[PDB]
């Protein structure tokens, strides 16, 4: 069924909490007992929002592998995705040793480090070049090279130095600035933007290792970035776009990580975002 019609249909009969409620009611449920372990407890932000054990990436090292952050592997789209929470004081280290390991180009940021008057995230990069920050835990240097600020999302260019061995990479941080501190955006054009900004930039492309992307929880705008990307993936893959079902695309995604999509007004919002895809797209 067509979306924008499925859509129509939902918003003349004001069902999004019913629609919203049977997904959370046919989600997987999957162990999560690494993240619950007591020599865990400050690595995670939120005590209900852990990566199942299947999916979860492992830092190399002995000590402890522990990071609150899923592999999303969709294998029609051919697309993968880390879905991370906002680092915390102490797992800025374990953050960019992940980023290095897993040998990602872009890391997408979803979230202002201050909302509602309240911390959502770590500063976890350096704000002037001349003053770099170095990890002393998982001995990494990291340097801004260039910062690019628009106004809706800021692009900033930073340097990634493995102390161990001295070699350095070019990652790219996609900074969206204006989700509201309440809701969602009135209109999908700026997120929308965004998110062609992070493609163009090759941060999502096979011949790199999987884009990080979080928000505060790394499940709510995070959830909705990858279900919009993969969703207009798919209809240029496909013989008939008409069959992209965003419910079931939803369901796989949840597979590898709990809670993805944390509102009736994000799914509202998501369905939005690949419908209004359109524009910018095929028809005009
Ligand atoms: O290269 C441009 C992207 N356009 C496609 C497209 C359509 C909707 C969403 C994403 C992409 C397309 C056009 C016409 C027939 C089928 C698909 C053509």
């Amino acid at each position: 069924m067509e979306m924008e019609k499925e859509f129509e249909q939902i918003d003349k009969s004001g069902s999004w909490a019913a629609i919203y409620q049977d997904i959370r009611h046919e989600a997987s449920d999957f162990p999560s007992r690494v993240a619950k372990l007591p020599k865990n407890k400050n690595r995670n932000r939120y005590r209900d929002v852990s990566p199942f054990d299947h999916s979860r990436i492992k830092l190399h090292q002995e000590d402890n592998d522990y990071i609150n952050a899923s592999l999303i592997k969709m294998e029609e789209a051919q697309r993968s995705y880390i879905l991370t929470q906002g680092p915390l004081p102490n797992t800025v280290g374990h953050f960019w040793e992940m980023v290095w390991e897993q040998k990602s180009r872009g890391v997408v940021m979803l979230n202002r480090v201050m909302e509602k008057g309240s911390l959502k995230c770590a500063q976890y990069w350096p704000q002037k070049e001349e003053k770099e920050m170095i990890f002393e835990d998982t001995n990494l240097k990291l340097t801004l090279i260039s910062e690019d600020i628009k106004s809706y999302y800021t692009v900033r260019q930073l340097e990634l130095e493995n102390l161990t061995t001295q070699e350095t990479r070019e990652i790219l941080h996609f900074h969206y600035t204006t989700w509201p501190d309440f809701g969602v955006p009135e209109s999908p054009a700026s997120f929308l933007n965004f998110l062609f900004k992070v493609r163009e930039s090759g941060s999502l492309s096979p011949e790199h290792g999987p884009v990080v992307v979080h928000c505060s929880a790394g499940i709510g705008r995070s959830g909705t970035f990858c279900l919009a990307d993969t969703c207009l993936l798919l209809m240029d893959k496909r013989k008939d776009p008409s069959s992209v079902d965003i419910k079931k695309v939803l369901l796989e995604m949840r597979k590898f990580r709990m809670g993805l999509i944390q509102t009736a007004d994000q799914l509202r919002f998501s369905y939005l975002a690949v419908i209004e895809g359109a524009k910018f797209i095929m028809g005009d």
